[PDB]
């Protein structure tokens, strides 16, 4: 599924990421938006092999399982098929793990890069909520 801008939005509200571990809906959604442009079915295959999937591309190396990554781990007990469905439920309550796992949102590069220390409240602007 591709999301609008403010149904995202509103669905990562549903699923309880706005100000989850501090971090308000905006950098969510601006997060969404360079990792997937808020296409939950957005693979991309990273230089060690691993790949990232889903919406806020979510790596096989640590958090997910596709049986094609040796060495890695599945820390949020999940196929990473399931970050590709069209519910975030899957992709939502693993990004969760990753916030806390101690350097924030710094994990996502993209959200470094892009979206840390910007106007991120822009991404919600106009959206009912
Ligand atoms: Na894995």
């Amino acid at each position: 599924k591709v999301f609008g801008r403010c149904e995202l939005a509103a669905a990562m509200k549903r699923h309880g990421l706005d100000n989850y571990r501090g971090y308000s809906l905006g950098n969510w959604v601006c997060a969404a938006k360079f990792e997937s442009n808020f296409n939950t079915q957005a693979t991309n295959r990273n230089t060690d092999g691993s790949t990232d999937y889903g919406i806020l591309q979510i790596n096989s190396r640590w958090w997910c399982n596709d049986g094609r990554t040796p060495g890695s781990r599945n820390l949020c007990n999940i196929p990473c098929s399931a970050l590709l469905s069209s519910d975030i439920t899957a992709s939502v309550n693993c990004a969760k793990k990753i916030v806390s796992d101690g350097n924030g949102m710094n994990a996502w590069v993209a959200w470094r890069n892009r979206c840390k220390g910007t106007d991120v409240q822009a991404w919600i602007r106009g959206c009912r909520l």
